[PDB]
């Protein structure tokens, strides 16, 4: 018996080699993509904003004294923070396998770009930490809440209340599960209210577009209009660097990978963006 | 460790200044455009309208007498209202800050304007104050509201009572947080009356254009022809002046700035308008 | 202080005079529209109608007596009644006052056609009064009322009732405030019978235009084929002549103005018309 | 002092005429439209109709003997009946009024053609009396009607009823208040089972026209092949002849109208024939 | 047009001149493809066969009437005729539909059909729903359901289901139902037994071969007939219902 | 008695021989073109997937140690299997009925397939069974059931648990007994959310083509982005071999038949496929 | 050719292409009002079949022509019956026995003949507005009575001497097998009923029959079918002979 196993002729037969790798999930960004992209070149930013404006304006009385308005203004920082992350890798791996160094790039990226987008939506706003668009955004009102209501008419009131900056809305953050739970909403006659099973339903709700994003932590929402209420400032742009001398790589034989970025966070507007919890 | 800390060498970067002034939400100006628009150049205007007209048009039997009717008239007068207010500045500020001027200008505006179209909606009547909309319009029929009607059949009911002056009405002045709870009605089923959450309702109802404004009290609507019901008559534009010998600022060393305003609201038709409050 | 105050020198400044007379709501008139319209040259009317059709017409026996059926005949008549008006004014209002003149008629004219609509409706019939649509109108048969009619069922019952007597309905006639009640109607659900909010229905029911009338009381309606079953007969169109030598008018130097109209009302098929009282 | 009344000149105003006369509701015709029309020529008319069909068809063995079959039907015979009436007029007003004898024709034929419509309806069958479709009709299957039907289920089932002789029905007979009724229904809910109050249904109930003649009684109903089941046989065309020698006419001036009618009404398959009774 | 939807029309017309029918089917297919271990036996799959046979019965019926009505009286001659082919196509339905399958009745339908699934009755159907399940099982046997047949009373209160709203679900009383469920032709036959349906891919799952039309003669001189001065009537026809897919075809009970 | 039976001349006539053969019911393949069908020529595959990336990315404070982030690798292997079945049958039956051969070759495939079918599906994955799709599957997330949900609603839950992978679904896959059952599902009221007794709705739900096929088993289900989540490897097609002269074919008139076929199924993203149970 | 007068020769003979007839009657008057009714005259077959050999029928000409006369003959027999003694039942026709007058016994003088009774009958038929046309009689009777002789001997009827053919009063006499013995009828047959032919009596053969073609028989049928019809009921009187 010559079979093809291993303590026999099996030896001979050589496994056919799948080109390329296997990546996981690639996920798709939006956060970034939704606010304005400008660039600057110094450590900080320094806007101006009117606080108070007493208006006092009244009808007045003929030969009488007029009303007096005061005004208030004040100077908001917006400070640059950086993100970066290093591999220390065999320098000898990196030569046996050519196609690792373009390769960890890309994932070096994909890596950072997303504890980006995770700060730009939930930043602290601590030490370093940038003031994320969660922390920035004006409290949901727990008044608008009415008898009976969907977790659909919740979103609707919160759109209005953008509104209430005579701001008109950008879109909308949930994250996928909620979103998910929300197009599966039926009404007392059992009906779907989106779409009947025919055809899964397009993510668009009360007119403006849907982003469901993992990034957004599960039960919270924000909605405004992100398109001009605050903007991201790119001191330094992603980019990766490689030493061979960095500290003991020369003796230990190594390499060490180097990707970090440059970012700012400015938020103009505080009253046109709205954090909720989803109370159930 | 030479950083950008404050107390280390972080005092030679300058934070990069982000020109213009981040001006607030600005309301959206409609009660003035509602109205018929004209102007004039006197201290108040003179209209006659017909009060009593004694109608007795009967059926007259052969060779007998015929019915007399009488036609009584009224003079009704408009008076002219002054709008106003003004900003003691610091000539410090407006020397050091050159465009803070142009900005106060274009500020006290809107200010005023704002102040002009809550006139125009919730005038009092007493002293000085313009006789609004509100006070002249024709109190709603509590007897019209029927049992298991929404907030929506009120407003429906509140059209047909301004045909009851032989006039169709034009428009419908509600608090954008009403609005929002009539937009968001449902059935017994649970559907959406204007609208499934697939896209937001434009803002019409029963064949009239809706207009939400700020500007109306909560709890309050207001339903008629604007378009041939009420005029409003300007004397003198929005205009504004400073003075640098006002009273002591000569030697404070101040600056007044003043932004006036004549109008002048005439009720043609007072029963082609109505207010009403919601008892919910 | 020179103020604009009556005791001070307000006294200078005439408040502009808004050319124009206000005149009140005008009825959109109609019925007058949905009879026919015919011209007389006489003062009486006299049409033959078959009155009692005594039909005994069945199946005969062999060599038998057959039944003998009998006719009988009516000569309606319909007098022709005067209505009119007449106005005293003094010659002065009327030469100080231009425009007054031409004003004055086109109120009287109005004011004796709105009688003209108010006759054809609820004429008395009473010796001057002209026998209107609801005083010859067949009454409404309670026994079509079934358990649980809306006040649409109602109508559409009256409009067969019309057909009892092999004739087309032409209109429905209601008090505004009752077809407004009526096209407001729900569902067991909340549905809008006519229209959703989103849009004021049409005047139509049934396949039947409606007329909404102020003319007609509440509470009453009229349906019927008046394209068909009535007619209005002018023997003199509304006039309109003035004279200053009427009696004391020369010395009182007095200004008379006539507005007279002749008519006549018949009505032919009177089967064909119904009227009724709704349930509160 | 010079008026229109008796007492003064009024004699000398002659009322304008109204060329024509006016007809009550003249009804439309049926029934006799949905029968087969033949024309005869005897006093009588011996057919017969399939009673009993004894199916035995059935497999036959090979060499075996065939099933007798025999199929029994009943030797109905159809009497030719006379239908008519007439009128003794007096010869002045025959004279006088020219075009009236015109109208009393056209009047005859049609009281004739009513009483016409009522035998072939509800013939007593009883001597003179035509056996009536009611008559021959086969009874309502009670035993159809199951928890929760509505009237217009009822009709529904009869139509099937119809199908149990085999025979594609016809057309529904009611009465004009019972299809009223009908046309009226609502669901559970509300929204109306036909039309709707925006428009008036057409005479059509489940494909099949519906046919609403006062001929037919209150509460009862008929459904059946009409136009194939049974047949009317014309012996003599409805016909008026007048003469004046009748009797003692000449002798008296007077003028005898007669208008006369022969029918015959037969009845092929009576199975597909159903009558019933609304149970309320 | 009362196309009652012949239950022939469900079902494949061939023409045969012979004394019955030969068809060849796959009984039992014993697949054992498997995995297979290397250098080691493989598995052994077998087929079997059968020779079905679907035999050609004779299906009429006569009758004898005085000739003294049948040539004096001729448009009743053909009325006879006419009405003895309804009554001949009539019970034929009541073979392909009911046959025994002994003898000489055919191997009906429902004789052949395989039986319902008592279990896909959920908590709560219409009978509709229920006609909807049959329209599945048909499917375990790879084929489109082709037609249903149902007793008119049955049918008929079909039509007329309605939904806790109170609308019907067939039709708004503004016109009829057309006879079709879940877009399957639907044929309302006296034939079959009330509470009894049928439903399968009729169009490819059974044939019908005409040996011999239905066809009717008369015979002058028959026996007593020439002597009785009267007339014998014959409408006969010469049938063949073959079952190609049993699997295809399901019977069942309205369980109500 | 000359009749047709054994006993007679029934043996003259021949009965019609029907042409060919009736093949049974044919499944019909799905799963096979699912996949991605790729081509070999090896015994095994060798794919490599990234496995754990330790991603520390974070805001590092100035002049602070940076996170170290690292990225872990894997060697899956996919081995290539092989199906297939023979059949000897005799010499004889060959050359009697030469529509034999043709005919045992395309049932040897149809057999072959479907169990080809069975494996791809539920791959034992032990001993020389294939990795199948449910063995290999992620479990479907028992947290995403809510409350009062239908089989359909779950399934809709799947499609989303494939995009917590990042991978948007390809089709679903159930056993049709479970997919009947939800086809006829019925809101509150009755009506059918996919059919409504008129037409039998289409394989399609949620926007994505439904597959159902006996080869998945009763209660289970699988959805996933199948066209890229695997792939087929087929390193021999299914062909079909004759041999007269295996072992003692050839001395015992027979005939050998085999059908072979090699295959390799590999699991790319197992993340992007699921697989559940319908408790009930 | 049976020199002999027949019943169907004395009533109208004429043609019909109809199922029946709708005519009418007359049954009473009181001399006013008369009375009339609509009565139905169904038109019934009548025929006798006689089965014989084909060995015979092949092997004559002469004798196959032969047989179709002696059925004729038969035939009109058997006719005979139904228009006389006819039942009027299920396949019988509207006999004249059943719808004619009784006789009136008050007509009866006490010392007259036998033939006597039968010239009082002919005035009876006077008394409807008619003329008489015949008289039906049973052959025996009508025998008896052309032998009659007085008390002393001379021949009542008449001597063979200036004898001649088959009348009384002068009119045609039916001597028919199918009269009872004991019975009589008269009637104006001539313009009073009369009889419509729908089918005249025609022959066929069948080889084919109940047994025939195993048999080698053939059968033969003289069928001929036609209707009666009684205008007047008081034109025709039958009586019972007493003695």
């Amino acid at each position: 018996s010559l079979g093809s196993d291993a303590d026999s002729a099996g030896s001979l037969i050589q496994p056919m080699q799948i080109p390329g790798i296997i990546m996981p999930g690639l996920r798709r960004l939006t956060i970034r993509d939704l606010l304005a992209q400008g660039r600057t070149s110094s450590n900080a930013l320094e806007y101006v904003r009117e606080e108070v404006f007493t208006n006092n304006a009244d009808v007045v009385a003929e030969k009488a004294l007029k009303p007096e308005s005061d005004i208030t203004f004040s100077k908001q920082t917006a400070n640059v923070k950086t993100i970066a992350h290093w591999v220390q890798a065999s320098r000898q791996v990196m030569d046996d396998a050519p196609m690792l160094q373009s390769y960890i790039n890309n994932r070096l990226m994909y890596g950072l770009a997303l504890k980006e987008e995770g700060q730009l939506l939930n930043g602290d706003g601590t030490g370093d930490n940038l003031e994320g668009l969660n922390k920035v955004a004006t409290a949901y009102d727990t008044s608008l809440n009415a008898t009976g209501d969907t977790r659909a008419d919740i979103i609707a009131h919160a759109i209005y209340q953008v509104t209430e900056s005579e701001f008109s809305a950008s879109g909308i953050v949930l994250n996928p599960r909620d979103w998910h739970n929300i197009a599966l909403l039926k009404d007392n006659e059992g009906r779907y209210i989106f779409g009947g099973p025919q055809a899964f339903t397009s993510n668009i709700m009360w007119g403006l577009p849907v982003v469901p994003t993992k990034a957004q932590a599960a039960g919270t929402f924000t909605v405004g209009g992100f398109d001009m209420a605050s903007q991201v400032w790119d001191r330094m742009d992603a980019t990766v660097e490689v030493s061979r001398e960095d500290r003991d790589n020369f003796v230990k034989n190594m390499l060490t990978i180097l990707c970090e970025e440059r970012l700012a966070l400015a938020h103009y507007r505080p009253t046109a963006i709205i954090k909720g919890t989803f109370s159930s």
